């Protein structure tokens, strides 16, 4: 039932999932002047060398990149994080517009997109029994912006077209998630939840200060895909975010300044 529409968006969310109006959701505004460096964060610790990509799907919300997950091949820690985290899939979320999209904002400002790669906590040995803890993911947050194109994107953007409309997948081998990284790693991070339902509060967010860009033609060609099945009509895959929720008893804390 839940979508990004006037009828099933966001704002209709707390029908199905009350935790969606809980103590720890996201996405949040980062508020930059407020958020608080702490000298005892460490440098964040991205392997993604032997990253093993498996598959694109478009699941009806976004399309997720799965990578294999059943040995640590690419994997997350250091940073706010205690041990292993492994990456399971990433995606992302657009706007219909270049003015809008990420889910996370910076003093208000909003990115034309935002991408996230999910990480679970290996302690809980698989990605269902971590989201029931609340230090079970660790999301990784990067913001788009459109400016000059991101050469290690154009492999994803160049297999849109093979999964249009809902649950069509395609196999995605030999995509090395590095070409998504920005040059710098100083994040903020704080506590918070999943962006779509069920919207646990399980996700310990590590989100970069450094956006990487992106064309114009890469995110025109996001825009291109589908909410709806193959037979239904069309309805284009834009403004799949979900806007800032309250910060409530939070403090966004930044690896730098
Ligand atoms: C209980 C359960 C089981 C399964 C298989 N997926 C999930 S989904 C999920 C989700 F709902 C999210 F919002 C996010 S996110 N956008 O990066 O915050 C996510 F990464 C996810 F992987 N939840
Ligand atoms: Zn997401």
């Amino acid at each position: 039932h839940w979508g990004y529409g006037k009828h099933n968006g966001p704002e209709h969310w707390h029908k199905d999932f009350p935790i969606a109006k809980g103590e720890r959701q996201s996405p949040v505004d980062i508020d930059t002047h407020t958020a608080k460096y702490d000298p005892s964060l460490k440098p964040l610790s991205v392997s993604y060398d032997q990253a093993t990509s498996l598959r694109i799907l478009n699941n009806g919300h976004a399309f997720n990149v799965e990578f294999d997950d059943s040995q640590d091949k690419a994997v997350l820690k250091g940073g706010p994080l205690d041990g292993t985290y492994r990456l399971i899939q990433f995606h992302f979320h657009w706007g219909s517009l270049d003015g809008q999209g990420s889910e996370h904002t910076v003093d208000k400002k909003k990115y034309a997109a935002e991408l996230h790669l999910v990480h679970w906590n290996t302690k809980y040995g698989d990605f269902g029994k971590a989201v029931q803890q609340p230090d079970g993911l660790a999301v990784l947050g990067i913001f788009l912006k459109v400016g000059s194109a991101k050469p290690g994107l154009q492999k994803v953007v160049d297999v849109l077209d093979s999964i249009k409309t809902k649950g069509k997948s395609a196999d995605f081998t030999n995509f090395d998630p590095r070409g998504l990284l920005p040059e710098s790693l100083d994040y903020w991070t704080y506590p918070g939840s999943l962006t779509t339902p069920p919207l646990l509060e399980c996700v310990t967010w590590i989100v970069l200060k450094e956006p990487i860009s992106v064309s114009s033609e890469q995110v025109l060609k996001f825009r291109k895909l589908n909410f709806n099945g193959e037979g239904e009509p069309e309805e284009l895959m834009v403004d799949n975010w979900r806007p800032a929720q309250p910060l409530k008893n939070r403090q966004i804390k930044a690896s730098f300044k």
